């Protein structure tokens, strides 16, 4: 066997059991395949069923759902220790306008 | 009275209980409208490793490890100011931050 190691833009299904955490919840992966793999960490950010209409937050649209990505919410996390699933990917258009949006709070 | 809300560039000693001192990253209307920050945690050992980015100032040096960026709830965790940054440091920490979460 060999394990999954989360890779940019992946939407995965990561452990958080510690406001706006949660979990078991999915998150928009950040950091790239060689970071992650290495480091045995990920930048992510939290996704949610219900949009409250906060600025920060980015759509993702898919089959019969509809949720969000807070940027704003941006954490390394420790993917293997907190076990991780790949739930799927987010549009490269999606990707973008996070990133877009995180650059809004910093830099 | 009137509380103290963190500013970008700021040193701010937060107590992570998932204390400890973080580079401020988020600006301060957001991190005062929201209650939260983004930030990257400080430390003193430092080894090598290519996200580190060093603070330096009077006796002490330090370094922030740049990769691990975290959004904090500033108030709860009950952050107060440590110091500040100097711009060139707080630029070198964006900028490796950067490299990882990037454009494309």
């Amino acid at each position: 066997v060999s394990r999954y190691v989360p890779d940019m833009g992946d939407l995965i299904w990561v452990d958080f059991d510690p406001s706006e955490q949660a979990g078991h919840r999915p998150a928009v992966v950040l950091s790239p395949f060689m970071y992650n793999n290495k480091t045995g960490m990920c930048l992510c950010v939290p996704c949610t069923t219900q949009s409250k209409g906060y600025p920060f937050e980015v759509v993702l649209s898919g089959q019969e759902r509809d949720g969000v990505a807070l940027a704003d919410q941006v954490k390394s996390i420790a993917w293997r220790a907190r076990g991780a699933t790949k739930k799927g990917t987010v549009a490269p258009e999606e990707l973008q306008l996070i990133k877009a949006k995180i650059n809004v709070l910093i830099g």
